[PDB]
DNA sequence: ACTGGATCCA
DNA sequence: CTGGATCCA
């Protein structure tokens, strides 16, 4: 169509370093961790300037105005930047505004992944899709040096002009502390965290691939027998036939294709055929093998022995974090064949410990402050066992006449609760009727009028306004609250429940991350942060830390804000992660 | 099936 | 150009 004017140079000049500028910093491989500068871009008030990296970057004022903090760049997805050049033993400093984070913020449902998706957020189509000019996958290149320059000089003319209106919206929606005290410092400590990486025990992963393979290889034979045949125990199809077709079990679900093997159904199964807990058993040890064992394996970088996920800041509705490559908030712990996998997780120095801390049941605590029940208020004050007093509350019964099956039933109503409560959700997750779910339910609300008052508010908030906001002003809209649609309609009344919830949650940990760093410099600790998991820290820290780290962490987390009710921290510490429990 | 995610599979 | 199964908070 066009071309846009701009400086091809071939060296940095002064002009180039104004105190204010648009940055482009580009790296064109999806995982950006040790991955290639392509180009960058610098606009200005005194033009627009293309440059070749293995220029810039040798450059010494070019460097030395990167890190001078006083030199102020809006970028667009800064961390991917910062973590890029931090391979390359360059910092990145004095990044004011993300383009990223500010749509994200202002619209969380957009998916906003390069520049001209935020820029389409406000009519400016000026730029290519990152998509148009690079390609799909595995043919994705980079193009020649007239494309790139273009396109590169293209995305920070957008950014140079959009922050303007992108801060005036912010500032409208009091979201403009949340992208400037929160996100954007969130941003450098995530940095910082995918940089560090987690040191990984290769040799006692390779050993737990062995034996999962010996067991894995048992199980397949015993399988084979039972069936009276080999098959695909991985295909829907293949073991459809044989569970429902060959063997003539119960078909008692449904998936849209074919049969359900979920291992719900699977468990009811069990007794008439020994081929069911084999399969279950063979779901289990595969799920370990191909998925944590395998797939970690093949992302440890052999040059250092660690792991370097990417926390995406700007992906979830809510405003958690989620991580990627490897995904180092799934690592299992609840059945112990997979919590040994965490043993292969350890600090990156002789010497170290790791050390966890994870908030106790911020949800529900973050819920008693929303909604301001005076029982559940009470509850958390009195730092009860919430669900054994949800089982008493529910039941009329006294605490040594619950059962562990009538707390298991009011553990269940207290996700629920969480969750956005549904009769046939509960009734599901219980295996009992939609009429019995539908009674626990209104037994929670005699119990806790506050929080059923909660749900039916927030509920008429979502409508009037068109979206739910959490603590520190994050937002969702929820235009399908008014769908005619029964089931599209019930689903965004839940997210109105949740959100505030679970989003404030997400608020209140993210200060505590920023806190946190603020306060480890200031007590001159070694000691820093690997990874969140969405209510838990992770950190590494010198053994002669752990005392320390026992009183200061808990403190910070637990003081991040100040609510209704207390919030409480606990921490475990030990040689590997799987120790500190 | 009552929230938000990621990854392996076919 | 996905949707089922399963691991996490
Ligand atoms: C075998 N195989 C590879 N990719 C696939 C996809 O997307 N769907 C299905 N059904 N099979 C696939
Ligand atoms: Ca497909």
């Amino acid at each position: 169509g066009s071309k846009m004017a701009f400086t091809l140079a071939d060296r940095v000049t002064e002009e180039m370093l104004a105190d204010k500028a648009a940055l482009v910093v580009e790296v064109v491989e999806e995982n950006y961790h040790d991955a290639p500068i392509v180009g960058i871009a610098v606009v200005n008030e005194h033009g627009r300037f293309f440059l070749r990296p293995e220029t810039a970057l040798a450059d010494p004022q070019f460097v030395a105005w990167l890190g001078d903090e006083t030199k102020k760049k809006s970028m667009f997805d800064s961390k991917r930047a910062a973590v890029a050049l931090k391979w390359k033993g360059i910092e990145l400093c004095g990044v004011s505004f993300d383009l990223l984070l500010a749509a994200y913020l202002l619209d969380p449902a957009q998916g906003v992944d390069d520049v001209a998706a935020a820029a389409k957020m406000k009519q400016y189509e000026a730029v290519r899709p990152d998509e148009a000019v690079y390609g799909k996958g595995a043919k994705r290149a980079v193009p020649d040096e007239p494309v790139l320059a273009e396109h590169l000089v293209r995305k920070a003319a957008a950014i140079w002009e959009l922050e303007r209106p992108f801060l005036d919206e912010l500032r409208r929606n009091e979201q403009d502390r949340l992208l400037v005290e929160l996100e954007q410092p969130l941003s450098s400590i995530l940095a910082e965290m995918e940089f560090a990486g987690v040191k990984v025990d290769t040799k006692r992963l390779e050993q737990m691939g062995k034996e999962l393979a010996e067991q894995l290889g048992t199980v397949e034979q015993r399988i084979y027998e039972l069936a009276g045949q080999e098959f695909n125990i991985n295909s829907p199809k293949q073991l459809g036939v044989i569970l429902f077709e060959k063997l003539q079990l119960p078909v008692l679900k449904k998936t849209k294709t074919g049969y359900s093997t979920s291992a719900d159904v699977l468990e009811k199964l069990a007794p008439y055929h020994e081929i069911v807990e084999n399969i279950l058993h063979y779901r289990q040890l595969g799920k370990l093998q191909s998925t944590y064992i395998e797939g970690l394996l093949k992302v440890v970088r052999p040059d250092t022995k660690k792991v370097h996920t990417i926390f995406n800041q700007a992906l979830t509705q809510t405003g958690r974090l989620s991580s990627t490559e490897p995904n180092l908030q799934n690592i299992p712990i609840r059945l112990e064949e997979g919590r040994k996998i965490r043993q292969a997780f350890v600090p990156s120095e002789s010497d170290w410990l790791i050390f966890a801390a994870d908030y106790s049941q911020i949800e529900l605590r973050v819920l008693a402050h929303i909604a301001e029940d005076d029982n559940l208020m009470e509850a958390f004050r009195r730092d009860l066992d919430i669900h054994t007093k949800t089982a008493m509350d529910i039941f009329q019964v006294s605490e040594d006449e619950v059962t562990p099956n009538m707390r298991r039933q009011a553990k269940a109503v207290n996700f629920g609760i969480v969750y956005g409560i549904s009769d046939y959700g509960l009734a599901q997750n219980l295996n009992i009727s939609r009429k019995e779910a539908a009674e626990f339910i209104e037994r929670y609300f005699e119990s806790f009028p506050g929080v059923k008052r909660y749900m039916e508010n927030i509920v008429q908030e979502a409508k009037q306004k068109g979206y739910v906001t959490t603590l520190l002003h994050r937002r969702r809209y929820l235009p399908d609250i008014t769908s005619r649609n029964f089931n599209v309609r019930s689903f965004a009344e839940r997210m109105a429940m949740n959100t505030p919830i679970q989003g404030s949650a997400a608020d209140i940990i993210k200060k505590a991350m920023i806190d946190l760093n603020a306060r480890l410099k200031e007590e001159r600790l070694q000691a820093h942060l690997l990874l969140q998991v969405h209510d838990e820290l992770i950190l590494e820290a010198p053994k002669e830390e752990m005392e320390r780290l026992c009183r200061l962490v808990p403190e910070v987390m637990e003081q991040a804000v100040t609510l209704r009710v207390p919030l409480k921290v606990d921490y475990h510490y030990g040689s590997t992660w799987y120790d500190a429990k």
